[PDB]
Formats: C-alpha cells, structure tokens, sequence
C-alpha cells in the first residue's frame, strides 16, 4: 500500500569508469631500474577477496569491452612518457660509409651486418668528429668507391634513443575500479567469449596482467583451464581474427649468441650516443627453438577443437603469413632489450586428414622500431652487451582464415595479427565493469508514525535482510597519478549524491526507512506475494526503472515537505 | 519568537568562479580533424531549461563582467596549446633572392607577390637543397644581381607553422558553471548594458557563442530585437568604444580569386614546410563585397540612435580609421584559412544632415601573423589550395568618437577596435554568475522539544514550500580537463561546508528546524505578518546580513553543546 | 560504566603533509616581475592568529623535521621552473681566443679577466658574426699562436642564460598547513632544538622566512634572544655540523668596484646574449668588509657559550676551511645579481687562552654557476652593469669540529656548510606539523535509551564544553596545481571517513552521544573523579590507543547491528 525506501540493495548496471593501477609494491620498494610502466600504482591488497554469486546469470561480451581500450591508451601514454626525457638523435642523420663486416671466417650471415662510419658533431660547435658503428642491414637503407647509405627513418620520422637506465621488462599490473563500482568475473570453464556466464564472481579488481607485446604468437599470457578454446567475433567471417588459447604451455627458447659490446660517443654538451662498438669471437644468427613433439601435439589438438566448428571431414592446412610489414609477417617479440623479428615459417606446416630434437627459427634483429603502426616518431634501442637468452612459452595464437573458396572442401589458416588490442582481449576476456546503485523502493504495509553481493541472485524477500553489507563499504575510505585522483573524486561524489538523495527524504537511516507516499496502481500493480516472494531485486529494477523518477519526486516534495511544515505548525502551540 | 534554520531558500548573491565548456553533439561526433578549441568539451544537454524567475529584478553590468576575462584567457591558452605540438620553422631564415611575378596581361597587382628563392636544409645534415616559394610583399623586408630579402619576423621572433590538419573554424561553445551556481539571463528588449533588468531568467548555461576573431566589424554575431541598440561605458568620454548591434544582418561576401598551389618542401627528418608553389591562370587581388542599399539603410538606422545620445539637430559624420598598425587600420579576419586585411574606407564615409549596386572593398592577405599583440609568438599559416570564398553576416560595429573640442556643431565617428575583449563582450552582455547560498534564518513562534529558483520572487511563506527544489540541485550528480575537475571539487566542498555548518546545530537531517535561541529585538524585530507575507527571501537576507555571524555563533554555542551536555547529564538516571 | 563517543576533541599526533606557500600581493605588484613566482603563492592572511596553549608540553625536534625537506624540494622545483622559458646558449660553445686584459690597466690581480673574441651565428643562418666578450679566469678552461679556451662546462652541461627581467632577490615566504592540520610554535627562550618545549603555541601560518643562499655564514637570519645559541644533532660527534645563532648581528658590506657595461649580442631570431662589453676606468678588486671590534666581540661571546659543553678551561682554536670545491671552501652569496665567492680566512684566525679599523676580505666573482652540486644543469648569470654595493647582517655561523685528538688539550673549529638544508633548518627550528584526530571515547554513566586549541591543556571536564571550535575548523570551508588539489581532496576524504565512521555507530547526531558498550576493567580502570577532573585529553589518548581499534569494533558490530536486528520487528508497523 505505502512506499518504503531501501538503501543498499544488490543492484548493478553496466557502465564505464576510470580504472587505476595496482601492483606488488613490496617487490620494488627497494629501488631497481626505472621500469617503463609499473610505478606510482597503489599497493595491492595482500589478501584479495573473491565472492561468489549464488544464482545470477550475467551477460558478457568480449569484443565490445571498454577495459581493453583503456589498457591500450594507458600503455601508449606510458610509452610516450618514458621516451620523452632522454636524448634526441637529430644530428645522426648523415651520409654513411658502410662496408661488410669480416667475421671470424664463418658464413651464412655475411650480408647482414654493416660497418658504417660517418661524421658526427662534438662538444665544440666549430669542430667535427670521425666515428664508426655497426648497423644491421634492416636498419640502414641505400641512397643512390664503396657505396654510401643513410638510416631507414631519416625521410619519415626523428629518433629518440631509449633511456639506457629504464628496462622494457613486462611485469604484472592490476586494474582496479573506484569505490562504488565492481568488476565481475565470468567463471565457467567453457566461456566462448560471448553469451551468458551462469557462474559469476565479484572481485574488487583483477589479477596480474603482464603487458607483453607480440604480433604472431602470444607469450606469457594466461592459459585456458579445461581445453584449448577458439574465440572470434564471427567465426564464419574470414576478415575477423580467430584468437586461440592453449591449456598447457609450449616452451620457446630464444638467444642472441653474439658477445656484443657497447661504445659511447659524445654528441654533447651532455648528451651521449651509444653505438654498437665491436663483436668479439664468432658472429652467428639469432635463433629461437621450439620443441618438435610438443608443437606437433599442440597443433594436433588445436586442429581437433578447430574441427568442431568447421565440420569433422574438412582438410586443415596451415601456412606462413601472406605478407605485409615486417611486424605482421614475422613474430616480433622483445627479449631483454633487443627487438627480435622471427620467421615462424617452420612452425605453420601441416595438412591434416580425418584418418625430435627441435624446430629452429632462423631470424634477424632490428634496432630502430616504430611499433603500434605509428608515423612521425621512432626509437633507437641501444645495444645490450653480452649474450642474451630468453625462455618464454607460447600460450596462444592469432589465426586468420583465407576463405578462398565457397565449396569449403578444405580450409587454410595463415597466422596474422598486429593490432595490439588482440593481445589485451586475450587476457581481459572474462571481465566487465558494472555500476552499483544501492537505492531501491518497493511497496509494503508501512505507515510512518508522527558476501559483498552474494544475495544478488536470491529473491527480494530473501535479500531484504542483508542491506548493511552493501552500504558498509560504499566509500572504502603523470599516468596513474591523475587516474587515482579522478577515481576517488568520482567515488566521493557518488557517495555524497546517494546520501543527499536519502537525506532530503525523511529517512536519514540505513535499513528499511518507512515512508508515507501511497502506492499508485499505475506503477505495475502486482500482488505483494508476486513481488516479495517471486521476483528479485535485479528483475524488480527493470520494469519500474521508468517510474523511479516519479517516486523520487513524490517522496521528496509531496510528502516530506508537507509533513515537516505540519510538524513546525504543531510545535507552534 | 525563536530562531529557525531553513535549508534551501532562494537566496543568492554575486560571485566569480571557474566555468567549463560544453559543445553540441554534432560537433563532438564530427569524425574529421579536431577543431582548434573543442576536443574535451562535455556534450551538452539536448534540452536546456529556462526557469524565468517571475518577479525578480537584478542589477547587471556589461563592462565589469568577469566572464569576458575568463573567455579571453581560455582562448589564448587554447591557441598556445594548439600551436605547440607541430612544426617549428626556425631554419627558414635565409637571405632570400626574390623577383616580381610576371602576371598575365594588363598589369594591376605587380608589387604584391614576390618569387623568392633560397637554400634550405634537407634531412641529411651534409647536403643542402635549392627551393623557391612565393611570398606576399607584407611577409618580406629588404636588406642593404636582383635584390634580396629576409622574412618579416627574423629579427623579433621565431616562426611556428600552424598545424596543417587543424582548422580555425569557429563553432558554438557553451560556458556552463558547476553545481551550486547559476547563470542569470537578462531578457529586457531594450537593455542598454547597465542598470536593473526587470525581466531576469536563469538557464543552466549560455547559448552557443561562436568565438570568431575579427576587428572593426563584428561577424556571425547575435542580433538585437526591435531596435538597433547602441552601448558604451560612457557616452560623454571620447576614449571609450561605442559598440553597436544591428537589427537585421548585412550580407558580406569575400573571395580570393587566385588559384594557389601547395608545394611541399621536406626539411626533415619528419618536418615539412608548405610553400605557395605557383599560381595557375589569371591573378587578381582579393576583394570583399557589401550590398550598397543594405549598408546605406543600416547606417541611416544607426545614426538615428546616435541622435538620441548626442541630441537632435546635431550632424553625425563618419570617417575611416584614424590610422596606425595594419591590424587596427583594416578589417581583419580569416575565411577558411587565409587571414584577410581589407580596406574599409568605402563603408565608413558619409555625412548626415538633420533633415542597387555593390560596394567593392580592396583587400590584402598576409601569412605571417602575431595576433593579440603578443610579440614573440609568431605563426605562419600555410597556403590553402584552390579558390577561397565565404559569405557572412555583419552584426555589429566598434566605433570611436572624435574629441577635438566639442562645440557640438557635429560629431565624427571613426571605426576602431583591436582589443579582442569587445568581441566577447558583445555576446556575454546578458549573463552573470551568481552563487546560491541555501542556508537562512528567520523568526517564528515554534520552539523545539526537550523551478530551480521559480520562488525567488514569491513571498517567504510560499517560498518555504519549495525548499526541496532549491536543495536538490547542489551537486548535480588539456585545459578543459582540469577546469572541470577543479569546478567539481569546489562544488563538493561548498556542499560539505553547508552540511557541516547545519550539522553542528541540532538540525542535521532536516530542511526546517526549530531552535530555542531567543530573537533579540536588536536584530530588527517586526510583526510576523510583515515578514512572512510582505517580504521575499532575497530582501530579508539583505537586511540581516550584519547579524549572520552572531546568530550562527549563538546557534552553535548556546544550543547544541549545552543541550547535548545537559541531555548526557539527564540520561544517567 | 558505559562508553560515550565524543566528536571534535582537542587531540593530535605527529604527522607530515604537503604545505602550500603564502606571500603578500606587494611582491607580485612590484615592478620587478616574477622575482619568485609570487602568482603561485596564495595571498597572506592580513592578521595571522596565534593562540597560546597554557598547559601543553610537546616533544619538539628539528633534526627530523619534514618541513625542511619540503622547503628544499619546493625551492629546487621553483628554480628549475623559472629558467625553462629563458634563452639557451648551446651555440656559445665555441673555440674562444682570449688574451688577458689588453683593453684596460689593472693592478696586481693580473690575469683574472680574460678578453675573449670568437665567432657566433647572427640572426640569419647564412652569415657568421665576429664578436667579443670578457670572461673571468674561473669561467674558461684551456684547450690545446695566441692561446685558445672554451667555457668551463662545454663538456658537462648546456648553459641556459638567466632571464634579465627576473632577479634572484629573496622575499618572505609564509608556510600554511592545509585543512585539518595545525602548526605548533615553540616559544621557549633557551630552546636547543630537541626535547620538551614547555611554552608551546599554535599558528595557522609561519612567520615570513627569506630563502637566502650562503654557505659559511647565515645572512638575514632570525636572531636569538638573550644569548648566542649553539645547536647540534650530537655535539660530541665530529661529523655533524654545529649551527650558531648570534644574539646581535655583525654587519658586512660588499662591493664590486668594477664599472661593467652590458653588450647585447643577437643569436636571433628571438634570442639575445648579454656579454660583458667593456669596463670603464681602472680595474679594481671586489671585496667585503666586516667590523673588526664587533666581530672580535661576537667571537668572544661564541667562545663563552661554546666552552659550556666542552670545558671551563679548554683551549679552543679557530681556523679557515680545509679545502675542496670553491663553493664549500669560500663564503658564496649573491650581491645584486653577481655571485660572489669570498674566502673567510681573515675571520676564523683566532686562538683563545684557557683563562683595529676593519677586516677586509678581497674576493672573486664567477658567472657560470650550478648550485646544490648539481650536474647536467647550469646557468650563465648576465652582467650587472654599474658599480654594485650591498649591506647584510650576519646572524649565524656553520662550524665544524676536527676529528683529531688531542682528546682534551685543544679543540679546533672551522667553517663548514655546503648542503642547503642547514640554512632552512636554522629558520624552521620552532615549527612542527601535527594532525588533529577529532574522535574520542571515554567512560561515564550515560546509557542510551532503548581559541582553536586553547583547551588542549585543560582537564577533560572543562574541555567537553568546547567541542564546537575544533569541529568547525576541520574542513576549513596547469602544473603545480595538482599538489593543492590532491591535498584538498585528501582533506575532504578524511572528513568523510570520520563522518562515516561516526555514522556506522548509533551517533549520527554529532558531538556528545552515548552507547551501550560496557567499560571493561582491563582498559585502564580509574575512579571517575580522577578521570574527568585530574587528567587531560592528550593523556587519555596515550592510554587507549592500544584498545581503540577493539573499542571501535565493539561499537560498530556488537551493539548497533543488534539494535537494528531488534528494531526490524517493530518496523512492520
Ligand atoms: C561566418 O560564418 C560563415 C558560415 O556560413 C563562415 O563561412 C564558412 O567558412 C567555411 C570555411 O571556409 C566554409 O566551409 C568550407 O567550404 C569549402 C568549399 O567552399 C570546403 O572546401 C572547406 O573544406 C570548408 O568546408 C563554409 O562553406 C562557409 N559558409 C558558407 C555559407 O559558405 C565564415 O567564415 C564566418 N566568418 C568568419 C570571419 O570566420
Ligand atoms: C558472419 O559472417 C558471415 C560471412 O561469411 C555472414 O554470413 C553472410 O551473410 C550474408 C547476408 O545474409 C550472406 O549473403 C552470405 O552468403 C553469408 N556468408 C556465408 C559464408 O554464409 C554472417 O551473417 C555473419 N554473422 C553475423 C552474426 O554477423
Ligand atoms: C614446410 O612444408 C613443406 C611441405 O609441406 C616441406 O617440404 C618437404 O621437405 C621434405 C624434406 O626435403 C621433402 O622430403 C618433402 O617432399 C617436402 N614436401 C613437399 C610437399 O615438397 C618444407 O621443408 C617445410 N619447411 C619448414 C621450414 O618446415
Ligand atoms: C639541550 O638541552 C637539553 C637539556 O635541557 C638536552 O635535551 C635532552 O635530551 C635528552 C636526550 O634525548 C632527552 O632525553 C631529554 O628529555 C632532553 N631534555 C630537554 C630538557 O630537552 C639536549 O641534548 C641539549 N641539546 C644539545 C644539542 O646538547
Ligand atoms: C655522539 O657521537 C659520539 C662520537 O661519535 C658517540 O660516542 C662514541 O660512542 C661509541 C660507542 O660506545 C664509542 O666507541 C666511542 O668511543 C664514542 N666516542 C666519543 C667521542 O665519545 C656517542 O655515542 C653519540 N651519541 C649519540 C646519542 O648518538
Ligand atoms: C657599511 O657601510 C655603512 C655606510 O653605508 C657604514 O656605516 C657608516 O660608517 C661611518 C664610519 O664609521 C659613519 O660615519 C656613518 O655614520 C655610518 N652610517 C650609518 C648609516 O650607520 C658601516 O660602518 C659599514 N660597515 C662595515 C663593516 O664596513
Ligand atoms: C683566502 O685568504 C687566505 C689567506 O690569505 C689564502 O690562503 C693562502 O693559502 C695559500 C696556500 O697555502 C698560501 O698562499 C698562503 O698560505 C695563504 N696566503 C697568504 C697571503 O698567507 C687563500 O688562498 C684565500 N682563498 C683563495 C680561494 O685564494
Ligand atoms: C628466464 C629469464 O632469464 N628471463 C629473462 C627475462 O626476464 C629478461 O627480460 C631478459 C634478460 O636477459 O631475458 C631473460
Ligand atoms: C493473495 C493475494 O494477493 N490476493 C489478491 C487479492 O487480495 C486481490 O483482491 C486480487 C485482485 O487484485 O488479487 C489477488
Ligand atoms: C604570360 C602569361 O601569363 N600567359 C598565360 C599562359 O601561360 C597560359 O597558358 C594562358 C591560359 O591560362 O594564360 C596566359
Ligand atoms: C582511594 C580513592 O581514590 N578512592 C576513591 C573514592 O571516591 C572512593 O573511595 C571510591 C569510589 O568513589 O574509590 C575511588
Ligand atoms: C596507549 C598505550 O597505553 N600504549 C602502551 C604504553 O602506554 C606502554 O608503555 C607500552 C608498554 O607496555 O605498551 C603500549
Ligand atoms: C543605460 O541606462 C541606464 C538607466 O537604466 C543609465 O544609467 C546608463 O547611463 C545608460 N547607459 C548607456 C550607455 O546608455
Ligand atoms: C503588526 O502586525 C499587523 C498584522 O495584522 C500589521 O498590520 C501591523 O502593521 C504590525 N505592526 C507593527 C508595528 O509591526
Ligand atoms: C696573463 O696573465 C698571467 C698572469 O700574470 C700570465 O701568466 C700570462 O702569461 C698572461 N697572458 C699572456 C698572453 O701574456
């Protein structure tokens, strides 16, 4: 009959907000190399809390998530911030004099290293300096008695050498939302990227996400749980990348067996340039090894789950990439500072039908890079002395279907990728951000006299006793610097708005503040047995969400003001 | 009689604060390249509300407004931000060797364009490049086989090319104040600039203001109603500009018949310099057209209002600009990218005794500009390819009077301008920012036991029923980015201070409350019928403004502390 | 028996927070623009409030004061900010060719002023310029038939010319604590800098302190009272400085008799380089003067007050500095823009046994400078034309004890300094920041039915009637603005946390409230009369902070939740 206002109901709606980084601050409390990304984040909770929701079935969507875009923008801005402070190599674009290096009489790499020598400025503007350095063939381009060259990007973009002190080591970060927002987590083991997730769990924020950069194979990412899953925006469409994820890792070992040496040239006053001085001992190519039997078994599995969608009689035949830029055409990870670019033509060999030492990947290195498909600004990665070795493990792939015929007697899958959002979407697949609103109104028989969300799936009557748990922690009282400020300002304003709305009414209280506005039959007149015993809060929100504004207006104006002026006139005499 | 505290009365008072931007969704969603000003402006509400205050009369002042200065600072800051991130053109200073253009036939514009050639640097620091470009006569100065010149600014300032993609296209901007403030709006049809406006209305924020930059003639402005209103700070003083506002607009057309060509010179790495390569076909001077009959009629209408201020039978005479810099001597503006500088001696030339064709304005174009009289921050607008044409309205003038004696036989009005504040002040003449304060105290016979401003003109008895409406909107739950954040924080702060000051008294959760403070007769006591039925809250607060601190001190000391301590002593048994 | 929560109670504890500047408007209104970026600082309070606290004893310490480090960081940041828009002199690193003092007659100083002639780029790229300048012997280092030199730091740092408009003139800076905090001012006459101060006071803003710079002598410092004070972290440790603060000042006059003239050389466009053109008249030595009798008397006082720690009849000896950099070896300072560097060996040249016109100190001047022992950043102070004279007051030394022994026979003292924290620490020795904690709990017999800090020393019974004054003040109503914004948001967040924590309990009504938690005897049981009337509020915080968290837990969980769970039954009707 009479309206009653409830504060702290289990209700949420989809929204987007400014997330802030959290990371393990104890590891870097003792200072180390100034990492590219992870600094100034709030310390992470030593005991993260994950709460399971009893009966809810939330709808997820991988390919229209906003956290991926926020992550990509954050990484781009962090990289741009990192590159700015240190040296600019504007005076290095000069005509070079380059000849082939003479290794320690070992062949098959003779044409790849140059010994460019050139003129460079010095401290005093009136004088010039004569220097030399070693450049890779992919870094230096010809300009048309030994022939003379220039750097590759002199006619496109400038160069800012990376600050030698920082380190491009990926290390995990946690994206945490402001107070008043919650991040759901799809939990079932067969989530194909879209559709309902019958198992859901609320977490304050995420686990450790390593911002690894790669094009053709995903490295160090999170594995699947039950089986190797295949995800795509629309599998039937050939234009959409077919992300894949493994359940057991395939180990890849990469090396640069050259005893490189750094050599600093001054281009001062103050500024210095680090050249590739000289290589000691033999010179050999950089190669990556992947176990043959393990890779064969992994592909023989992926083809098995891949035939679930494309029929169980078709012929599946992998192949190397079609072509394009060197980033797209070759697996382009980074290992300790050097930016490899490796072939992968030996991996994607097979032709499957219904019925042992290693695989070597010969490859090459480039020092100058302009990643994220950008133009107008490049970077010069300084050389790293000594042999460098990495042991990653392949966790997923990025496939693309040819779709070259309509009969569909066979299918051909060439690996691709290069849009860095695909790497992030492979990790943020089981998250979304929701906006908790704690206020609610429902009819009852009042007349006023003169887990964190574990009750979400329960009926409205069952959830009418746990109101306090929602409202207890509603406030929870340079990149990563302004984001925290905006996040906490938004949280404070949300708490203040909720308190003001609950205060202008007659309630000023937490649990079950009865009111006096009569229940109009126009606001979905149902039997109270059909309301309290049948429905739940999330369902109760939807049909009445049109009329919440009218009920708020009636409570604030029609009832409280008249009631209080009546009390004031009562105390007159 | 005892004091009673009301929260959310219609009281306001004049104040100055920080405003933020807001733009239309159409301009917000324009996929093309960003406009010079609006990038992070929040989208505007599709339906702003007008809450005409009914019986209120407020004192307006056009000249001493603070919105104008804030707009000027914001515009200058936006320009400086716009020019920072693209090409700097320091190495263009070279001794240029120039020669006249050959024209086509029947030479008429010989001395304006020069065919300058100079040696310019290329990407490779070793080599040099021979190029040529066409510079207008106003952009070069001779130095002492053919003659040689330098650029205009290479002994005062360093050039900086305007970014080639961004366009200085004026578009509407709305300046909206944060929560807890209001922007009143005068609507008197004959508002001359100062004095009380008997018809006052409040909007959430202003109408669309086009930030057009021009001098000597206001373009694309807002027109008056029923009269050709004329405004000035002081008509007797001859050192003050006399703004005008036409009833109906005057159509002005402008053209640049030369068919330019954009020649790209690469002076990298990365940078570039766009040059006026060569002109195709016939070559002629830029000119602007204004209808003769319309302009004659408009002058004949404006002189009638000048006769009112300066008396009947006085002869009003017009004359062209007094002389000085080219910025103020000629009607300067930009039409699609080219900065025109048009002679206006054909318009301001007439004499008016007591009792079909088109006018052609010769015009000249300049490329190197240092607008806003800020020497040291020059700019080089790149050439715009193809014929340029635009059609605009003239909706105002900026006249100045001649002060040679008075002996009022006649007056001589000469156009002026140059200070850009007058362009903004012509649009923001019907607004001012007033901060709303909700708290208030008034007497009555009660003692305690032991539209958004539509009621601003109503009596205190009727106004006390609308405390909810006033009290609701006190939170409303790059340069613009920090403006919005600071304004939001300020609003939250003011609301929290109001809440705390209400809470130290015994009236925390209530809009109205009775208190046991006696009403001292020294506070201008009056019969209740003369307060609650013969006064309004704005008029009441104007009377008790001296005793507010004493009453607040009494309420916080004599009542709450003593009451709580005595109640604590009572609860012991 | 029962617990009762008190809000707004005079209790504080040590804490650190970012402070904000406050300077008078006259400094900005001075014609010398941007002397210290006064626009950043807030206008000063016209009447700072000092409230005497009558019974409080507080533990002071200056050797761990955080305000010293905050002032140092603020000064460094302001200095770096000031020079950013100024000219950069990278093209000045040229092979100079210098030949002593050929243009003038000089006394026996001989080769201190080098007459340097060298090439330079004119306002145009094409043509070079032949110019000259006078550089001091300290500003040029030889490089290997007239000899040739270069500037001192052409292989270390890039000079940036000081802007000529601004001047490095110190002005008062007032430090004001943000909302919620307070600054305690110790007023004891004989305060050593450590231990309990029995005459504490409080101030909203500190007294005006001038950020002077000088190594071996403190200039314009604040004077002590009634005796020369000696302060040290541990006097018997040889490695720690021993500050001194004279009772009465010793005046020092300094002069630059050379009559310099400024020559403006153009490095255009938009850049100028001010050289030392020529010296009119005879070359003469720069020197400083100190009164002999006054200085001898001051050292006679310092020995009297410094033998107190060491011995009544121990030999104490003074001596000049040992060696090292010119900054530490010699008393440096600025005198009207010229950075003097004067040896003080004519002053510390005394020996004192167990039981006549003026001291003159000739000294040098250096132009290129980089204070704080910084590397990578430098400045070139332009010449100050005309004869220069200064007058200053010495107000404290910075001594240092030698580690040799002679365990008791003799003690040797030398001037020290070099780190600029000591100069700030000599002025902020009587101020520390404290954080106010307004919540408090005390036992009493109440059971619930089913100046700003002048009372900090008074008993709890009397201090319960002044809860309003503390509670009222807690809220207190581009680059470098985010610091103030973050401090402000932090204050708001702290207030909201306190209010929410009070709201979880059954005490939404502010100030003295009562709760039903019994008072366990284990929590420092005392008879009630000796709790309320034989003890103060600060001492109560020193005997509950162990159990305060558990008391808050009992209040928030054990009583209010059960009360609501009992109330829900009666809420149905
Ligand atoms: C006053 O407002 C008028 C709006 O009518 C301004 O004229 C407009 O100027 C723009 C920019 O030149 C014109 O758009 C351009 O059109 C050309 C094609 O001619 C196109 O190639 C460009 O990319 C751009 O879209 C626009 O057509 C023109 N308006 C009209 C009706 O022609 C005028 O510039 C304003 N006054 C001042 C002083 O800015
Ligand atoms: C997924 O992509 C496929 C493209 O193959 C879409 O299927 C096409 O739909 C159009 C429109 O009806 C037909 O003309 C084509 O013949 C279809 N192609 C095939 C191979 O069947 C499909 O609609 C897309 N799915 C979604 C949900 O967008
Ligand atoms: C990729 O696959 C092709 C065939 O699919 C491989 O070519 C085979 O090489 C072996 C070894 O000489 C021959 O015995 C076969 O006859 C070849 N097959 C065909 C169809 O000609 C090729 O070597 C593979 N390359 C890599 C790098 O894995
Ligand atoms: C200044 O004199 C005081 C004694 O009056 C010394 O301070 C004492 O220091 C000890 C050591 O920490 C403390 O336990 C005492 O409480 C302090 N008492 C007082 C009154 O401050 C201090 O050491 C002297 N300073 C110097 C530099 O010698
Ligand atoms: C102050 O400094 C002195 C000297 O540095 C310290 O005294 C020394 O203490 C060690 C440890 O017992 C002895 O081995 C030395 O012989 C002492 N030297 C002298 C000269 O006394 C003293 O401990 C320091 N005091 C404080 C409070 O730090
Ligand atoms: C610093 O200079 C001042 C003058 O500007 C000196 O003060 C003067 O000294 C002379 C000689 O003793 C007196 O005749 C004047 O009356 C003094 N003038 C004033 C205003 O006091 C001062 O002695 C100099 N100090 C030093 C250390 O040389
Ligand atoms: C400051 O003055 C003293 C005293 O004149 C200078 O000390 C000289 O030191 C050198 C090296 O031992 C010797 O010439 C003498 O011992 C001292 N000179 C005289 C005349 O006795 C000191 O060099 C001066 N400071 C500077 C930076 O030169
Ligand atoms: C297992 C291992 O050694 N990993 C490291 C890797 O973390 C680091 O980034 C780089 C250093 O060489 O490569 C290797
Ligand atoms: C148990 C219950 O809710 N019964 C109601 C009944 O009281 C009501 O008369 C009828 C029509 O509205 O709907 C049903
Ligand atoms: C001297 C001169 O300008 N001649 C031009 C000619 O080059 C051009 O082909 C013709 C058509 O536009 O117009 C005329
Ligand atoms: C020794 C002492 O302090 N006694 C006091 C006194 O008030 C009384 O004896 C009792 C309770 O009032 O305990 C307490
Ligand atoms: C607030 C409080 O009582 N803190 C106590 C302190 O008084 C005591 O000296 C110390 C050792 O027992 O333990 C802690
Ligand atoms: C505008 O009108 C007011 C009267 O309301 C008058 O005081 C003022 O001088 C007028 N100003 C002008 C410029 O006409
Ligand atoms: C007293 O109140 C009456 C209301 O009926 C009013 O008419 C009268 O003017 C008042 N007199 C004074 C002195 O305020
Ligand atoms: C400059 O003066 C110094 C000091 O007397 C002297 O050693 C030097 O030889 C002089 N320079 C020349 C060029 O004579």
């Amino acid at each position: 009959l009479w309206v009653t206002v409830y504060y702290g109901v289990p209700v949420w709606k989809d929204a987007e907000t400014t997330l802030f980084c959290a990371s393990d601050a104890k590891a870097y409390e003792t200072e180390k190399h100034n990492v590219w990304a992870t600094h100034a984040c709030v310390p992470t909770d030593p005991n993260p809390q994950e709460i399971h929701l009893e009966n809810v079935t939330e709808e997820f969507n991988m390919w229209k998530n906003n956290m991926v875009e926020q992550m990509h923008t954050d990484i781009i801005s962090l990289w741009d911030q990192s590159l700015k402070p240190c040296v600019k190599l504007t005076p290095l674009c000069v005509t070079l004099q380059c000849t082939n290096v003479t290794n320690n009489i070992t062949d098959d790499m003779r044409g790849e290293l140059k010994n460019c020598s050139f003129n460079m400025t010095t401290e005093l503007r009136d004088k010039k300096q004569k220097v030399y350095s070693l450049f890779y063939r992919l870094d230096v381009v010809q300009i048309n008695s030994n022939k003379e060259y220039r750097l590759i990007n002199c006619n496109t973009s400038a160069c800012t050498q990376a600050c030698p002190k920082v380190s491009f080591e990926p290390i995990p970060i946690h994206y945490c939302a402001p107070a008043g927002f919650a991040i759901l987590k799809c939990k079932d083991k067969k989530f194909n990227g879209t559709g309902p997730c019958p198992s859901v769990s609320t977490v304050q924020c995420t686990h450790g996400i390593k911002p690894v950069v790669s094009t053709q194979l995903l490295l160090n990412g999170s594995l699947a749980e039950e089986e190797v899953m295949i995800r795509s925006e629309n599998i039937t469409n050939n234009a959409k990348n077919i992300l894949v994820q493994f359940n057991t890792p395939v180990q890849i070992n990469c090396t640069r067996p050259n005893n490189n040496t750094r050599k600093s040239i001054r281009i001062g006053p103050g500024q210095a340039f680090y050249a590739t001085g000289d290589i000691i001992g033999d010179i050999r190519q950089a190669h990556c090894n992947v176990s043959k039997a393990t890779w064969n078994e992994t592909l023989g599995k992926v083809v098995k789950q891949l035939r679930k969608h494309f029929g169980n009689n078709t012929i599946i035949r992998f192949a190397n990439s079609s072509g394009g830029d060197l980033e797209v055409t070759t697996h382009s990870f980074n290992c300790g500072g050097e930016f490899f670019y490796c072939n992968t033509s030996g991996l994607f060999n097979s032709t499957w039908i219904s019925n042992n030492d290693s695989i070597t990947l010969p490859c090459r290195i480039k020092q100058i890079i302009n990643m994220w498909q950008r133009i107008g600004q490049c970077m010069y990665a300084p050389p790293i002395q000594g042999v460098i070795r990495c042991v990653s493990n392949i966790t997923g792939l990025i496939l693309t279907r040819d779709g070259g015929s309509t009969n569909s007697t066979t299918e051909t899958f060439r690996p691709g990728g290069g849009d860095m959002r695909d790497n992030w979407r492979s990790e943020l697949y089981k998250y979304k951000v929701v906006k908790i609103e704690p206020l609610g109104v429902a009819p009852t028989r009042c007349k006023r006299r003169v887990g964190f969300l574990g009750a979400a799936g329960s009926t409205m009557g069952a959830a009418s006793m746990t109101l306090t748990v929602q409202a207890r922690n509603l406030l929870s009282g340079t990149v990563w610097g302004i984001k925290q400020l905006q996040a906490r300002v938004l949280a404070v304003e949300r708490y203040l708005r909720d308190q003001q709305l609950l205060g202008i009414w007659g309630c000023s209280g937490k649990l079950i503040c009865c009111t006096n506005v009569p229940w109009n039959s126009s606001w979905s007149n149902r039997n109270l047995s059909e309301i309290w015993d049948n429905m739940t809060w999330l369902q109760w929100d939807k049909e009445i969400s049109n009329y919440t504004q009218i009920i708020y207006g009636l409570l604030e104006e029609s009832q409280n003001q008249q009631e209080k002026n009546e009390q004031d006139l009562l105390a007159l005499d």
